[PDB]
């Protein structure tokens, strides 16, 4: 049914599913944007699909050929189904509108199911080749993070009562490699590129005149060609033309709306911002140096990463509280940092 | 079966699922108003698609344009589509309602299905961009909150036998940002702005003349329109519009009713009330101010969260029983805190 | 539907599946490239019988005959069925293209399952043979390279504060056996020979007229020989033999680009490039060798998998972070290896 | 449909499936030869009984008779019905072919479900007769292997610093009964000649001369015996026994295939090579003997079992990988055994 539909694709976790399998436990490994981007450009056209073949708007059958009233029921099943095997076959069916919306109109489904693997190509290589990669490298920055901080905050108490910057280091030889970032740009390009060839078939599957759906049909090959009794044509129409338009449009509204969200994340380094390494500087043990910005490389990607699953890493939170509390000055960092007590 | 949607819908946990992962263990991260009137707006638009088309309540096919009996099976099939098809070809059929009411007619599912999707994206936008945060800044207020209480039982204990207020600081930083409290209320206002708009139209379509749903249907393009034996127009009806009509002013009378419920949820200030903080102050280790109220901030939006999901916190709610037997006077509060025996 | 079956076969995990055992925990088995190879060549041509039955690409009946309108519509149904029963037999139908066209026709749900189970054995035989010995090896080999670096790092921090290459040698002396690269390089040659094969049926079968789907069927053996009511012959043509004939050149794009990839993963030499073991070699406990490269034997296969399956090695993580710090230079690999305290 | 067959028959765990108790857990209880020969031979018939009936390759009912043009729809029926009941009543058909090509056709979905059940039956004895004692006795080997080797390692770090050969005496012991081999043949040999059976009755399925589907058929018994109105006889034709024939072969092409497996299996002595325990030979706590070869006894077969599921055996691996370094000769056993340190 059509709630069951929307249940499916959009009221539930459809390829939001986090990565099944220890290796990545809480990793995203995938920007909240960049999910919305492929979860709806993947499950619009599916839903779209099973919308239109819905079993309240169809009416029954996907042509209906009207043959004569002498015609039994099978005689004019075999009209119907002959049609719309030749709407490939030229020959067969003269229609103003030609062939090709015929064509269209028949494989629609398998055109938006081939749009939405195409679409979900790009994502799927991401995963499988550049995934675990970043994983590896984030996890460890995030492990060299809360370790330098309980190194912290252990100085901090003996006070009170190495020190080499390995995780900056390695940051900074990120700066130099690209190969992430130049993955992250060609599937983004590609996804962008899949998106404007769709807008343009959706587009023309739109412009059609809405009457190409009815075409002219003959069974007039083999022995029935000089047949008499047989009417040398027939009127069919393609059902449900009308609504593969409207949902046609529908997607078309929906990916060029999406098409400016792709692009603003195709310009990576401008959405490298918020340093979230800037809160660490305060920290004793680590060194007082960001050095993540303006750069076509994967320093600026992985800036993006940590920016968005860094939450889950309590020292990060406890170094952002401070953070903020330091905006009014009242305390002390190192004060506040000791008083906190979150080592784990 | 109809009882199976309504198991579905409404007596299941649908849009009712707390987040599926670790990170959010016990936090509700969504008012209960707003849960619930995000579960109403959403699944009762898809509970009235099931019903329209449910296997009892449906006739069977959603339109019948009695053919003439001269007319076989699969003539009159053929015409029972076209038509259907045609309600968008203006040019086929002429009705005394215009072709709006038979497009309304045939793509009501459909407008319920977009009103349910357009007012289920402003819940999971905050639920992907704003839940993490207000997530993990409320999980470290009650951990401090949790840990404050620990404190304070243990210095009284050692009495009987820092202290900076990093929380309090948060808070009142908390007070100055608003950006969490902003995408609040701009969700809140889309959702109101969207059911508004789903009334108006519901209203437009229960005001239909309920006649609108016969139209005239003509097969008289192409080789059948200087057609003899095919009458010139037929009858058509569209089944269900009678029920649709129903479930629409269903709908609009439901949303009408939840729609002050949305004002009412925009004004957060308003409902920051029943100070939860309050029951903190009698704490030594915690100050005596609470400075929360009166604002468009942030910190209202987390009063709300702290007042809806503080019941799991043993010791906000060891403090509240204290507060309420502070209503006698009868004993004194570090005594009875000391006899709790709280801690954990 | 479409989209369940799209979600079956490429949004969800067909094929992906870890070995659902102990054994093997967390160790793929099988190339990345090799599971894409598996996967695709698997699981479309499933997708494409399963789309050329589709509720909504198929009109109804796989064939249809256009009985005379005389007859009853059991007596067409039967006419239907004897020929689509009678395509094997020759004598019944006679048709231009001959009878293998339309036994293609008939069975070509059949031919693409035979060439889906025929690409998946090679993988399964893999699985069943060849996959415990590598696993437990490279379990052996991952054990042993935890154990030296915990060792190395142990000896490092003593000095702050048997020594024999078991693994290196193990490693040499698969550098001699040379049966796992064989069993490999059989299985991947067999599947591009099938590919092969598919390609070319595939390729006969789009390059058909079109029109052979439409035969003459005389259901004039028996009694009804020489019975005068019935025509002498009847004009059948097999239904969604155009979208089969579609389905096969995208199998056959698909095939063709992917049997490339087979190739390139026949020469697997070329392949072994990126020395894992040599980030290794700065370990004090593991001799400064790696001799693996130029060899058509196991040793490049198993070097293959490792730097496949090594990112879940800790120690392997850390001295690839160290490598990458050297490469600026700024420290020193001793030092970096004492101050990461990554024993486990 | 044929692509969920197929993945219920092939891709998925059929028959694959591992004892679903804590009794064996990581122990196969069958060769890999042995379980792969018993998946063909039952998950092949099932699945081309699935196959001939799928909703794609199935024109509609499985017989039509061709009623005359005045008999009604269901006048037509019951002569379908009762010639398909009647395939056994002798009287009522006269066939060519006779009558067994008819009952043959009508049952072979349950002949090839017989073959299948038989092929089944013989398994199944093993696995619930002769496995329970089989995997106790290897369990109580395994654990003493393990036992040994510890033993052994232990002495070993002591000198760096009872011996009574149970497993061989038990071993030794096995040497002389033969009942678990015994019954392994049995059930082997019972195996073969059900799939030399089923292989002569396809054959001969398939040897009919294609025409024997169709047959003559009198609704002339009872109160129409005398009957005019009736005809004498109808012409009838079994659908799908084309595909049945194409099944039939091949199934009789993989069971031809599959003989010489089974065959070389009952020559289990010849199998037995590759002495799993000659690694053990090594080890001072382990006696320098191995005498398991060349009997007809269930030596062999534990043999097998053992060099089949001992890769789960750490002290095995360890010892393998010490034989394998061992062929270069370098270093020294004891001292790799030394080094190795892989007590558990
Ligand atoms: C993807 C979207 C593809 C749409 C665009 C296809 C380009 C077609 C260009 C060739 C057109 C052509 O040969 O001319 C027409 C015939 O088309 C034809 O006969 C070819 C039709 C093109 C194939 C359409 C079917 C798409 C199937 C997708 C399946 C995907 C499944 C993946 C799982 C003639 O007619 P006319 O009207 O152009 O001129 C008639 C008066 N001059
Ligand atoms: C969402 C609710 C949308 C309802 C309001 C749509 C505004 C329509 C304004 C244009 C009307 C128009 O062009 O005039 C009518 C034709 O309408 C048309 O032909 C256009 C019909 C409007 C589209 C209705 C179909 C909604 C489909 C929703 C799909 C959502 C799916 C998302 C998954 C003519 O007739 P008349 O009676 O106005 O005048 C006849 C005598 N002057
Ligand atoms: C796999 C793909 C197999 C396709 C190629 C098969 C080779 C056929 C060569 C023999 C052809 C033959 O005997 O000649 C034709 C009859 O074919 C026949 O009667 C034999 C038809 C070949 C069998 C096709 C059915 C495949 C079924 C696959 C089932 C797999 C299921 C596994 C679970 C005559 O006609 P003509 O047109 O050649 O000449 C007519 C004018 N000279
Ligand atoms: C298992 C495979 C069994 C196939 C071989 C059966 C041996 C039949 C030998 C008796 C034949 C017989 O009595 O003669 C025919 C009648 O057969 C009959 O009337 C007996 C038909 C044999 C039974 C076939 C039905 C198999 C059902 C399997 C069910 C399994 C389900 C298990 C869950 C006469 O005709 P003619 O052509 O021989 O001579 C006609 C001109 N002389
Ligand atoms: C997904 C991508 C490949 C879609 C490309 C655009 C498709 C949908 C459409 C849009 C405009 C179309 C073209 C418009 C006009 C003509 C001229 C005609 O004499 C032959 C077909 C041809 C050449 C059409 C081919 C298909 C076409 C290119
Ligand atoms: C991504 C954005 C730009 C997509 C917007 C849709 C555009 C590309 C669509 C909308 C209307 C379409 C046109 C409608 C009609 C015709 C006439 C035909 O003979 C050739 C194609 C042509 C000229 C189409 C080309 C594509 C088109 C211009
Ligand atoms: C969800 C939102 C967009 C719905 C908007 C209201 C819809 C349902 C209805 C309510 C009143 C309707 C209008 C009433 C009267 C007219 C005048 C007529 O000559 C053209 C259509 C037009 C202009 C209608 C268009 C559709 C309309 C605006
Ligand atoms: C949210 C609340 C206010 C919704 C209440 C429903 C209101 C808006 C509905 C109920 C009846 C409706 C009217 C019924 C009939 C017509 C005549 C038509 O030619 C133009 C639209 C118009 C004038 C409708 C406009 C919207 C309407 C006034
Ligand atoms: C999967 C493998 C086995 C497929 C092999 C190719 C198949 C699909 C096709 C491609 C070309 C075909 C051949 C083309 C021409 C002829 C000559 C004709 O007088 C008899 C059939 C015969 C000999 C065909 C047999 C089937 C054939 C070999
Ligand atoms: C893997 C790559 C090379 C596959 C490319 C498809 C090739 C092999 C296909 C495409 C067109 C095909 C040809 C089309 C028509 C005929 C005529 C027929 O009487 C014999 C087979 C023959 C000659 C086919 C042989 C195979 C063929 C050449
Ligand atoms: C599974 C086992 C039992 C199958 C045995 C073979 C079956 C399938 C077939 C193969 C050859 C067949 C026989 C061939 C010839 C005749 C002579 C005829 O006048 C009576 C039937 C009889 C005697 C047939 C009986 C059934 C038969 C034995
Ligand atoms: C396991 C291997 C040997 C099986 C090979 C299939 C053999 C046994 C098949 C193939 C063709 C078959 C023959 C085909 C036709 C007839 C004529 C009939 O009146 C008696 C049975 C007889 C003589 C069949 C006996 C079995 C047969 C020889
Ligand atoms: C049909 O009859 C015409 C008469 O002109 C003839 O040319 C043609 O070949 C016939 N077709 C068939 C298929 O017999
Ligand atoms: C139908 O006949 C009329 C007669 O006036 C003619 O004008 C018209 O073109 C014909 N239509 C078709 C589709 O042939
Ligand atoms: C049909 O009648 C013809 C007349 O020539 C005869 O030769 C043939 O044998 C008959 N067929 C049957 C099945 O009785
Ligand atoms: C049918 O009529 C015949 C006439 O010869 C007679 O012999 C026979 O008994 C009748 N059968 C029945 C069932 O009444």
């Amino acid at each position: 049914a059509i709630a069951q539909l929307a249940t499916e694709y959009v009221f539930s976790d459809f390829l939001l599913k986090e990565p099944t399998e220890p290796k990545f436990k809480g990793l995203r490994l995938e920007l909240a944007v960049d999910k919305m981007v492929t979860c709806i450009a993947v499950g619009l056209p599916l839903l779209l699909i099973s919308l239109a073949f819905a079993q309240e708007i169809s009416i029954g059958t996907q042509i209906s050929c009207f043959s004569p009233s002498s015609f039994s029921w099978r005689q004019a099943a075999f009209v119907d189904s002959y049609c719309w095997a030749a709407v490939q076959q030229k020959n067969s069916l003269q229609s103003e509108s030609g062939n090709l919306p015929l064509w269209l109109h028949k494989f629609f489904p398998y055109i938006l199911l081939l749009f939405a693997i195409l679409l979900y190509l790009p994502p799927l290589f991401w995963r499988f080749a550049a995934a675990p990669h970043i994983c590896s490298d984030l996890k460890f920055i995030m492990e060299e993070l809360d370790k330098v901080y309980n190194r912290a905050i252990k100085a901090a108490k003996s006070a009170r009562d190495f020190k080499y910057p390995i995780v900056e280091q390695y940051l900074k030889t990120k700066k130099n490699s690209n190969n992430l970032i130049i993955k992250y740009i060609s599937c983004r390009l590609l996804t962008l590129i899949i998106i404007l060839l769709a807008c343009i078939y959706l587009g023309y599957y739109f412009s059609l005149s809405s009457l190409s759906d009815e075409f002219v049909c003959s069974i007039k090959s083999g022995i029935l060609r000089n047949d008499s009794t047989v009417p040398d044509q027939f009127q069919c129409k393609l059902i449900a033309v009308g609504i593969f338009q409207l949902l046609s449009v529908i997607n078309l509204v929906v990916y060029v709306l999406l098409a400016p969200v792709v692009v603003y994340t195709l310009f990576v380094p401008f959405r490298q911002k918020t340093d979230v390494l800037k809160v660490y500087e305060i920290l004793p043990t680590f060194d007082v140096l960001h050095f993540k910005s303006e750069g076509y490389n994967d320093l600026s990607l992985y800036n993006l990463f940590l920016e968005e699953n860094i939450s889950e890493v309590k020292s990060y939170k406890c170094l952002k509280v401070l953070e903020n509390i330091k905006s009014s000055g009242q305390g002390i960092d190192p004060m506040l940092l000791l008083t906190n007590l979150g080592m784990i």
